[PDB]
């Protein structure tokens, strides 16, 4: 039993019984240990939550424009790779600082180099949250509304929404 | 005992235990009712949050650019008014329908329109239910980062979220 391991189960239980469900006894039936075994390589559930999001991340996830736009899609990806993906996500270095930079190399103000990085990674993050709650959860313009909303989902509510947010980074810059 | 009654201890008892915490039975104790009673006022636990929230959104919640603005900085609002206050809001007509015109009204595509509103919300929506987490939960770059993000808040993130996104949707109109 290596680290990997355990996180890797994490991930298929997860998917099964879900962010509420996945206790760490449940954990310890899947792996066939005692619940204290899993200690050796997890504080507590807070500890292997924040090993899970960082592996689903590892997995599924220029101009600099096109860095927020790729940054975003890899992370949505990366959430909706597993149940309640974002909400793990929610609760929990480098690639953090070369980001600022990368920023700011091409006229950004660190601050706002840093709101950028937030609203992008905060929508995708919303949006994602959302489909997997309709998951577990007429007048006449809202009907075609849901429609269209249905036909297509919310990638192009996504994009178009990831599409604002840098179209605005354009103006706020220029200034 | 009317149906405002239930509601509102609901919202009381739910700043003090959370929502994981918050239980009809909890709820049936506090009010000094037993269980049963309550379910001629709610359905079950989901029924009742999404009474919680409507009153949240009711107490606490012209161009069009400044309607968006003005919508959202009041969902936000609303949102904070409580303890996991986002994350009863995450689960959950007519109102619905004038915005989809007001919009139209202004040149917008309907599709679009809904985009706009959901863009807002969601935004809106993430940023809340992370200052809320943030409560719950170094390299040099990143450390004013922090002291500038913790000197002030989320509220300029928020602000400055909510601008491009507004920004864009003016591009986003042009054609």
């Amino acid at each position: 039993l290596d680290k990997s391991k355990v996180i890797n189960s994490a991930l298929e239980l997860l998917n099964e019984v879900g962010i509420e469900g996945l206790t760490t006894r449940k954990l310890a039936q899947k792996l066939g240990v005692e619940q204290p075994t899993l200690y050796w390589h997890v504080k507590n559930k807070r500890a292997l939550l924040d090993a899970m999001a960082i592996e689903m991340l590892d997995r599924h996830a220029e101009s600099w424009q096109d860095f927020l736009r790729n940054n975003a899609k890899s992370m949505r990806c990366a959430l909706l790779s597993h149940r309640d993906g974002a909400k793990v996500c929610l609760g929990t270095y480098e690639t953090a600082e070369n980001s600022l930079a990368f920023l700011c190399q091409q006229g950004f103000s660190l601050e706002h180099a840093m709101y950028a990085m937030q609203a992008a990674g905060i929508y995708t993050l919303g949006c994602v949250l959302l489909d997997q709650e309709l998951q577990v959860a007429m007048p006449p313009l809202v009907r075609q509304a849901l429609e269209l909303k249905d036909h297509q989902g919310a990638e192009p509510a996504f994009l178009f929404g990831l599409e604002l947010i840098i179209c605005g980074l354009e103006k706020q810059l220029k200034c």
